[PDB]
């Protein structure tokens, strides 16, 4: 299934300068931000 961690996606997104990250979508595995 999906393989996103507790907050390691959220830290990756904040490191790209995003407002927050969120493990959501369709078909794919990888976590995304906003």
């Amino acid at each position: 299934g999906s393989a996103c961690q507790f907050w390691s996606c959220n830290s990756s997104c904040i490191s790209r300068g995003y407002r927050q990250g969120k493990c959501w979508g369709i078909q794919y595995k990888y976590c995304q931000c906003q």
